[PDB]
């Protein structure tokens, strides 16, 4: 029962990062047509189908797998709402500014990127890194700008989450 | 029981709503924050780390039912930690942060009933108000500015969770 369910959370884990990596797209392609509504269906119905499977065989497990499973279950549940959370976000840019593809290039990099030992700390660090350089900008010179910057330092924040989250799943 | 426990971690999301009003009026003074989010962090843990425990013997109807409930208070925790992370940075703290922070404790100390609206509709005219201000001159200014910005926007989805909660 251990290559069953390492396969399923590896592919849970695959259709988040494809998910995460159809927001980095709409950053930079707001009105191109985008798979997002798609692969966040997907993603949702392996949640549901995963969970449904385990419950099924409550009765039949080692408890002890039952629960590595849940739990991890509800990592992937979190990251499916802070995808959720950032396609909100994004899908509130009024322009794609330089930060914008900045932002876009490291949430690419976060879904493409395979933890290792290192990597979830690395990532932090150079989100702390946006974060600094971000705030650390001229100031806006509108209303318009003023809520794009807004919202880009709120996916700084859902992503920040995301790395634990994906950092905590791999320790496991 | 258990619909004891959601009762329980309603107050104790509420608790710590009040401390982060109270870090916008005090930005450095001691606030009660880490004590009272470690409560609930480790309700949370606690109630869930049992409920897997229960698994086996259980109904299921039920289990998911709670698990639905638990789905937003992780929600709500989580934007509390947001909301801290930006009132923690503040530099000062101007009227727009004092009107903040008492729409803060009102949330808190409500005994939500159609009040989610009605704070919806609150939090809606500060918004507004806050958005038809001139353009922030200094830069401790605009990190003011951009801290309740940030606030407003969280709040508009704890009140909108909180909502949802009640409406189960």
């Amino acid at each position: 029962n251990i290559h069953k369910i390492h396969e399923v959370q590896k592919k849970l884990q695959e259709e988040v990062s494809i998910v995460l990596i159809d927001i980095a797209d709409i950053i930079v392609n707001p009105k191109k047509e985008n798979g997002y509504s798609r692969d966040l269906y997907t993603l949702n119905s392996l949640i549901d189908s995963s969970i449904s499977e385990t419950y099924d065989n409550i009765n039949n497990t080692l408890l002890s797998d039952t629960r590595f499973f849940l739990e991890h279950m509800d990592i992937i549940k979190s990251q499916r709402d802070i995808l959720e959370n950032l396609y909100s976000y994004v899908s509130q840019l009024n322009s794609t500014p330089p930060q914008a593809h900045i932002l876009s290039a490291f949430i690419h990099k976060i879904g493409y990127t395979e933890f290792e030992a290192e990597t979830g700390n690395l990532l932090l660090e150079e989100l702390k890194r946006l974060m600094i350089s971000m705030k650390n900008q001229p100031l806006p010179v509108d209303r318009t700008e003023f809520e794009n910057r807004a919202i880009l330092f709120l996916c700084l924040t859902e992503l920040k989450q995301f790395l634990v989250n994906r950092k905590h799943a791999q320790m496991l």
